[PDB]
């Protein structure tokens, strides 16, 4: 459980993300694919993009980034009351895409990295700790939903 103050820090930095969702999404996906090349293999339409510039020029990848961050933002804004938002995400990611919790850790790292890179003045230690807790809660709850669906990833 996050404190009200922790949620406020999470949502404060998220408002900064929302000033350019597309750009944040590109940086996050690119960081993810570069830091953990195995994750790129899950995306048939992307794993052929060979360089960072190619990734940045891909409208498909940019649109996907906005899809991912929009879903995450919707979850974060519920401040933990996110069953209705999390369930469909668990369903597709457990049963169709097959994304282990370890990969969710990978993208969480990429999110923290990009948020710090772009907003250091609004993403100090306390804000990072709050965001870390929010993403930890997200991963914990989605892991339980994964198991309900029979997926042990
Ligand atoms: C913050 C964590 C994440 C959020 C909020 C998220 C959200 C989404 C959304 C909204 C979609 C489109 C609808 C759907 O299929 O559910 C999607 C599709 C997809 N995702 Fe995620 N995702 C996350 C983490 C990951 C990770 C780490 C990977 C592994 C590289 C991944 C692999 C995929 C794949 C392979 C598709 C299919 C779309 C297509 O076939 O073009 N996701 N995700």
């Amino acid at each position: 459980v996050l404190s009200e103050g922790e949620w406020q820090l999470v949502l404060h930095v998220w408002a900064k993300v929302e000033a350019d969702v597309a750009g944040h999404g590109q940086d996050i996906l690119i960081r993810l694919f570069k830091s953990h090349p195995e994750t790129l293999e899950k995306h048939d339409r992307f794993k052929h993009l060979k360089t960072e510039a190619e990734m940045k020029a891909s409208e498909d990848l940019k649109k996907h980034g906005v899809t991912v961050l929009t879903a995450l933002g919707a979850i974060l804004k519920k401040k933990g009351h996110h069953e209705a938002e999390l369930k469909p995400l668990a369903q597709s990611h457990a049963t169709k895409h097959k994304i282990p919790i370890k990969y969710l850790e990978f993208i969480s790292e990429a999110i923290i990295h990009v948020l710090h890179s772009r907003h250091p003045g609004d993403f100090g230690a306390d804000a990072q700790g709050a965001m870390n807790k929010a993403l930890e809660l997200f991963r914990k709850d989605i892991a339980a939903k994964y198991k309900e669906l029979g997926y042990q990833g």
